């Protein structure tokens, strides 16, 4: 699982129905904090 860091998905991350959109780093990438 990908609790924290970058994610190219949402259903694969440890975030159930609560994912963030592309914002961090120079290129567009999602974020997980759970």
């Amino acid at each position: 699982c990908v609790s924290s860091g970058i994610v190219d998905a949402c259903s694969e991350c440890c975030e159930p129905d609560k994912c963030i959109i592309m914002l961090p780093t120079w290129p567009p990438r999602y974020v997980c904090s759970v």
